[PDB]
């Protein structure tokens, strides 16, 4: 479809993401705008293929990407996707830090269950961090968004030695994300990357807060094992007695 099919309501975050309304039925959506005006033919060809793959991902726990619009006037590409009224997990963690208020174990179990399912789908088809995890209005958790200055808090031991495909590296990142949801801080912190790497290598961290059960602590701790082969698989995580039907997605 074309941009005129939609009305911009307002900007959510600055490419730039905006909440929009589809005129045909008034459906509330979001689009992300990419300015391809400075791109080469080679970069546009890569872009096209990536957007195409994006359109093929249909999963309850992956942000749904509906359409792509070209506006040759502004040299802008619009990627239309579902609206997640709950925002991102980064804002939830920030909210708790400042409220001196930990999140319910039930919420952490929802995020664990639903993100593990998202990872399972990604692995089948073959950037896990709080700002890339979105919440809808029905308690559902969705993975979205498929270089310097930033601190690589979630970088796994093996990935810091040599960046290569390893599904157990994703489990480490999930571990880090769940840890942060509980403790409201990442398991490893430092002011420099050299110091960070030394800590990650040592593999030691504080227990998550005592309000969280030993069982939750145990599985998060297993995900943060220094040995990739000691971390639980997606299958092993979902077998955990903590995970129940109600922690999964519901339309
Ligand atoms: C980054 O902060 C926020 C993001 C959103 C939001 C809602 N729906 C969405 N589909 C998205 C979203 C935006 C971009 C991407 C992506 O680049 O793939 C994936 C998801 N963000 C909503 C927000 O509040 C309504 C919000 O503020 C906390
Ligand atoms: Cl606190
Ligand atoms: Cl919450
Ligand atoms: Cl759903």
């Amino acid at each position: 479809s074309r941009a005129e099919d939609y009305e911009v309501l307002y900007t959510i975050g600055t490419g730039r993401c905006q909440k929009i309304r589809r005129k045909s039925d008034g459906k509330i959506l979001v689009w992300k705008e990419l300015d391809y005006g400075s791109m080469t033919e080679a970069e546009k060809q890569m872009l096209v293929s990536e957007v195409n793959l994006l359109r093929e991902l249909k999963h309850p726990n992956i942000v749904r990407y509906y359409d792509r619009i070209i506006d040759r006037t502004n040299t802008t590409l619009y990627i239309v996707m579902e609206y997640c009224e709950g925002g991102d997990l980064a804002s939830v963690i920030t909210k708790g830090t400042k409220e001196r208020q930990y999140l319910d174990e039930e919420f952490v179990l929802r995020v664990m269950t639903q993100l593990t399912l998202a990872l399972k789908e990604c692995h089948r088809r073959s950037d896990l961090k709080p700002a890339n995890v979105f919440l809808d209005g029905k308690q559902n958790v969705k993975l979205g968004d498929f270089t310097f200055v930033g601190t690589p808090y979630y970088m796994s031991p093996e990935q810091m030695n040599r960046m290569s495909y390893n599904e157990k590296s994703d489990i480490w990142s999930l571990g880090c994300l769940l840890y942060e949801l509980c403790a409201l801080m990442p398991p490893f912190t430092a002011f420099s990357q050299k110091e960070l790497a030394g800590k990650i290598r040592e593999g030691k961290f504080r227990r998550i807060p005592y309000r969280y059960s030993d069982e939750l602590n145990e599985i998060i701790t297993r995900m943060l094992n220094l040995k990739d082969y000691h971390r639980p698989s997606v299958e092993e995580i979902l077998e955990n007695p903590l995970i129940l039907e109600h922690h999964h997605h519901h339309h």
